[PDB]
DNA sequence: TCGTGGAAGCAGTCCGCG
DNA sequence: GCGGACTGCTTTC
């Protein structure tokens, strides 16, 4: 096999290097690799070396990696470029692996593991570690085995060992329902005592020393925990065994509003999976405990026990240790089903970086764009100092608040980076300016043409015709792998809905799922045999087709984030090749891109509809246009549709055959009169909706900028079995407003557009009549806590003191001078809830931990002092009115004559 | 919330508005 | 009560 490595550090003047061998052997290197740099040369000078913008370069050799750190530092106080890649283990990679990496998945040591603590006085602070570890779950990728270290002696209670027995029982005869698929691969320790489990700890970790390692806060509390534990029963030396190249540094993570400590750990990359989950999941979720976060991904009941987690392993020890195991199992759950560690290292490897780097899209680019230009003996630029300036983004129309019946919807494939690509925007191909009209001019084609050399953005930049640039040439790379993973997704998901269809009528047999490929459209004769499936069968291949569909979203979806965060970095000042020409020549032919497609949207349809002035196109935002559909189903009738389906057919075949025709050659004007370079606006045609045919549904509604819903019916070639609804900006979609709130406001939605009025009311008027019914926490708003100490004035709130500060320093007051109750923590999320006048809490609100019980000290009174009444008007009632307002509908019955009967 | 970008909505504070 | 200026938070692209 190709060799490929799995981690590299820089250790002084060494390159400290594990890689797979040519035999599939993990194998260690010290190298003393001597880095290269450049300088411009004169022209007289011969060289192969050249910089992007094809100025000559001499190639310095350095005798270490030091040398060449002091020459950038001595060229900086000279005042001259020092060209080059200055991250010299990206440049030993590059060097090292100068192909594409063909790894292997199977020869990565990927490590899952959770910490237990028992502490009686709070939280135990990582930083301290003043408390024994007495329990280590950790599970090896290599091994596919879960190693238990189980502390039975400790200062807080002596304790039997865990039975693997009782374990895999049911929680009905008093097990653990510890999964029979994981309990052959449990490798139980017990140890008499702490410092013998951590010794053993490290020898194991000799042996099976991770390459990748992940498990849920592993960053932020079990590696600086076990790290200083271990640090302090046995000094610095034997903690830093924990590195293989025994190596660590205290990295101190600053933000805005303070900083935390976290362990580095050379030769291993650590990849938090809450982290990876917050990165990759597109999710935006009110609680991130791993109770939570599992539930919401896997559907499985949170893991119950009696009393506070400070008493469990006292008072039940075996079900402390279960949970312990499965812990460290929901994570590698989470993981088959989203797949973030395999995207991770298919990310790293490619742009050939520290995996761990795949956190940082300035990094990742920096090291592509390097290698690629690496490649062709060009040198890239220095990184320089800016300013931080702001800049123009996108245009987003005002839409004219209202329902809105038909609908369809057309947006650009990969916008910013087809613009990039459309218009050869990169650093090495800036060829000049021009003097920019009015945007308005340019939208509407009266503005002189640009350029009849090179190819233009209206913001006033120019660009080379004769070759890509380097960040167009990348970019494509990325956009096609892109490209062909939402196939696999579109493919997965319109075969969920030939499954959902067969299960209206399953059969009466006993039969096994096909073995089929998902990421391919099914056959006829698969569809002939799922007709023929049972229930069972056909729910197995609708799970395992989700399956296929999540694995196709987490692989496109990164890499459309990746290639729109090429498109940001020439907007970071960090990057680079940041450039404020280049970023804003981006957005600013967005703007006129969709402004010069609504007009020509627009006249195409007053053309066909025989009318002059008419506005077809009612919002767009950045690259985006939603189309009144009305006069186009009306030139038809209604009356003349079979059903829902036929003017869906209807409509999907008008926008395959008119409108898209006319779009693009619309799009072909604006490329030439741009002169760009290639024509890459693709705006396809993304929803159809409107009511179910007969019905009085409102089909849509827009309250204003970023606030929609719509009935669709279609998504992207997606015929849906059931109609669903595509909600943007409403509260139903915000992490901050209650649960049940989210549902009963989506209900009240579905109810407008898919049934009408009078529906609306009657649920309106059900749903507050019963809601103090519902659980505190469904009905609690939720929000992010941020400085929380610049607004506390003596355990009160100081001026101007936000709504949820306020619930938190309240809080605070009802749990002073308990250790044990659990703290609000800076920075991450809390429930809220108003409370009545006369409270004994002091104050008009409350706040706690998110995901989480209030604590049974003040919850009875919490309970009794709620107000419901606030709660639902806030939530509730507020945002149904502007729903209604906007929609032209009312949610409670208006009177009329007929009530005089 | 360490980690690409800008646009823009709503809740709530403070306080004006005769 | 409603809005503007401002902060805080959140989402949509
Ligand atoms: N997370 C982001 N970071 C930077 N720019 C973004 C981000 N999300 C969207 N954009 C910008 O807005 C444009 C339009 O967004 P949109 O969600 O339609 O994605 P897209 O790149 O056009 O991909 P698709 O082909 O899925 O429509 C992007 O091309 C860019
Ligand atoms: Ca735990
Ligand atoms: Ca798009
Ligand atoms: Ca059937
Ligand atoms: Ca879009
Ligand atoms: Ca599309």
């Amino acid at each position: 096999m190709k060799e490929f490595y799995l981690t590299v550090e820089q250790i002084g003047d060494s390159i400290f290097e594990r890689y797979i061998d040519s035999n599939g052997r993990e194998r260690t290197r010290e190298v003393e690799y001597k880095p290269s740099l450049f300088a411009h040369c004169p022209e007289s000078q011969a060289t192969k070396y050249f910089d992007i913008y094809g100025k000559p370069c001499t190639r310095k050799l350095f005798a270490n990696m030091r040398d060449a750190s002091q020459w950038i530092k001595r060229m900086e106080d000279i005042g001259l470029e020092a060209l080059g890649m200055d991250d010299f283990k990206l440049a030993y990679l590059s060097d090292t692996y100068n192909y594409e990496i063909k790894y292997d998945h199977t020869k990565i040591r990927v490590a899952n593991f959770d910490i237990e603590v028992t502490s009686p006085d709070g939280f135990p602070e990582p930083s301290q570690a003043k408390h024994p570890i007495d329990a280590i779950t950790h599970y090896d990728s290599i091994d596919d085995r879960f190693y238990v270290f189980d502390l039975l002696n400790s200062p807080y209670g002596n304790v039997e060992e865990w039975s693997i027995e009782i374990a895999a029982k049911l929680q009905e005869q008093g097990g653990d329902e510890v999964p029979s698929e994981i309990i052959d691969k449990i490798i139980y320790m017990p140890f008499d005592n702490e410092k013998e489990l951590l010794m053993e700890y490290l020898n194991f970790w000799q042996q099976k020393t991770p390459v990748i390692l992940t498990g849920w806060n592993v960053e932020s509390f079990a590696i600086p925990y076990v790290y200083n534990r271990i640090k302090n029963i046995f000094g610095e030396s034997t903690a830093k065994r924990l590195s293989p190249h025994r190596k660590t540094r205290v990295k101190v993570i600053e933000n805005m509003y303070g900083s935390r400590e976290i362990i580095t750990l050379f030769g291993i990359s650590v990849l938090d999976y809450i982290d990876l989950y917050k990165k990759f999941s597109f999710t935006n979720q009110p609680s991130y405990s791993l109770d939570y976060i599992s539930e919401f991904e896997l559907n499985v009941g949170k893991l119950k026990y009696d009393g506070p987690i400070s008493k469990l392993r006292e008072s039940n020890h075996q079900r402390y240790i279960s949970y312990n195991i499965i812990a460290v199992y929901r994570v590698l759950q989470i993981d088959a089903k989203r797949q973030f560690i395999n995207l991770s290292l298919d990310m790293g490897y490619y742009a050939k970086i520290q995996i761990q780097s795949v956190f940082s899209p300035i990094k990742t680019w920096d090291a592509i764009i390097f290698n690629s230009l690496k490649e062709q003996n060009k040198v890239i630029p220095q990184g320089r100092s800016h300013p931080v300036q702001p800049y123009p983004g996108a245009f987003v129309k005002e839409p004219i608040p209202n329902r809105y019946k038909y609908v369809m919807s057309f947006d650009l494939t990969s916008a910013y980076p087809s613009i990039i690509r459309q218009v050869n925007i990169s650093p090495e191909t800036i060829a000049g300016t021009f003097k920019v009209a009015p945007l308005h001019d340019y939208i509407n084609a009266v503005a002189e043409r640009p350029s009849d050399v090179y190819s233009c953005s209206p913001n006033g930049m120019m660009y080379y015709k004769d070759r890509d640039g380097v960040v167009p040439t990348e970019i494509t790379k990325v956009f096609n792998q892109r490209k062909e993973h939402k196939g696999y997704m579109l493919a997965a998901q319109r075969n969920g809905e030939i499954i959902k269809e067969a299960l209206h009528n399953p059969n009466l047999s006993v039969d096994e799922p096909l073995d089929v490929d998902y990421r391919f459209d099914f056959s006829d004769e698969i569809k002939e045999k799922i007709k023929k499936l049972s229930a069972k069968s056909l729910n197995e291949m609708l799970f395992r087709a989700q399956r296929t569909e999540v694995a196709g979203m987490t692989a496109q979806i990164n890499r459309k984030a990746l290639i729109n965060g090429l498109a940001g970095a020439l907007g970071n000042v960090w990057f680079r090749y940041y450039d404020l020409r280049n970023a804003t020549a981006i957005t600013t032919f967005g703007q006129m891109a969709l402004q010069w497609i609504e007009r020509k949207v627009n006249e195409y349809l007053n053309e066909v509809c025989g009318t002059e002035g008419e506005a077809f196109v009612l919002y767009g935002d950045t690259d985006s246009i939603y189309v009144s559909a009305d006069k186009i189903i009306d030139k038809v009738g209604e009356s003349k549709f079979r059903d829902t389906n036929h003017w869906v057919d209807f409509l999907d075949k008008f926008a395959r055959e008119r409108m898209e025709p006319a779009i693009d050659r619309g799009f072909r004007e604006m490329c030439e009169y741009m002169n760009n370079k290639q024509h890459l606006m693709f705006m396809d045609r993304e929803a159809i909706a409107g009511p179910p045919l007969g019905s009085k549904g409102i089909g849509g509604f827009w309250t204003g900028k970023k606030r929609y819903a719509l009935n669709v019916w279609d998504m992207e070639g997606t015929r849906y079995a059931e109609p669903k609804l595509k909600i943007m900006g409403l509260e139903t979609q915000k992490s901050s407003t209650p649960k049940a709130v989210q549902k009963a406001l989506k209900e009240c939605i579905r109810r407008m557009l898919q049934e009408g009025e009078e529906s609306l009311q009657e649920y309106f008027k059900e749903f507050e009549k019963e809601f103090r019914q519902l659980n505190y926490i469904s009905i609690a708003s939720v929000s992010s806590a941020n400085n929380i100490a610049k607004y506390d004035v003596g355990g009160f709130p100081g001026p101007k003191c936000p709504f949820h500060i306020r619930g938190i320093l309240t809080y605070n007051r009802a749990i002073k001078g308990n250790i044990d109750a659990p703290q609000v923590v800076e920075g991450e999320k809390v429930y809220v809830l108003p409370l009545r006048e006369g409270n004994p809490f002091g104050d008009k609100c409350i706040a706690w931990p998110s995901g989480t019980e209030i604590t049974d000290l003040i919850k009875d009174d919490v309970l009794h002092w709620m107000d419901y009444t606030v709660l639902l008007e806030k939530t509730f009632i507020k945002p149904l009115e502007g729903f209604t307002s906007a929609a032209k509908l009312d949610y409670e019955k208006k009177a009329s004559l007929f009530d005089m009967f």
